[PDB]
């Protein structure tokens, strides 16, 4: 699809076979999700935002569908003010900027 | 243009007779950009992303070139860690997401 930019890109997401509502974000390099539950062990990870920085749990090769589109990465788990949609999936949907 | 989303979007802005790096940020309500000098009347403003807020001065009606596409609007200026363009003027370019 093509979407416009004049509302927030949100987007539903279908993780641990539950659905979400998360914002399609060009300029995150990684896609963190708030608390929720995810199978497996997890790795430490700091990433820096525009208020600064925080912790979260990195969770490796998990499945999650976004718009339909199935992906299967890292995703993190914390602090985050909104579900963020980052390169790393956004990639793996085939998603580009275009203007 | 189309832009791959394999690196971080990053394009040359024109601003205030200055030339600046900034990120395509879809999942940007602003565009905001690390300390310079602006014409006009600004009022404070805070702003949340990850790890928190931060306060910035904020500028109306400023003219504005992005990969050659000129535009005006509204331009947070403040302690950001890296220069973001947000929706408010990738609408304006005629920038979208698409896969
Ligand atoms: C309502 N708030 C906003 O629209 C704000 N949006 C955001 O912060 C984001 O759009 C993300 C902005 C893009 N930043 C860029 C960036 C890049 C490097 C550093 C940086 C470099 C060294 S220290 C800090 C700091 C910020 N990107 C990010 O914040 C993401 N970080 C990332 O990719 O880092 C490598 C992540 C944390 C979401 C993964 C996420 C967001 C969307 C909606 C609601 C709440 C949050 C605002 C435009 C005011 C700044």
């Amino acid at each position: 699809p093509q979407i416009t930019l004049w509302q927030r890109p949100l987007v539903t997401i279908k993780i641990g076979g539950q659905l979400k509502e998360a914002l399609l974000d060009t300029g995150a390099d990684d896609t963190v999700l708030e608390e929720m539950s995810l199978p497996g062990r997890w790795k430490p990870k700091m990433i820096g935002g525009i208020g600064g920085f925080i912790k979260v749990r990195q969770y490796d090769q998990i499945p999650i569908e976004i718009c339909g589109h199935k992906a299967i990465g890292t995703v993190l788990v914390g602090p985050t003010p909104t579900n963020v949609i980052g390169r790393n999936l956004l990639t793996q949907i085939g998603c580009t900027l275009n203007f």
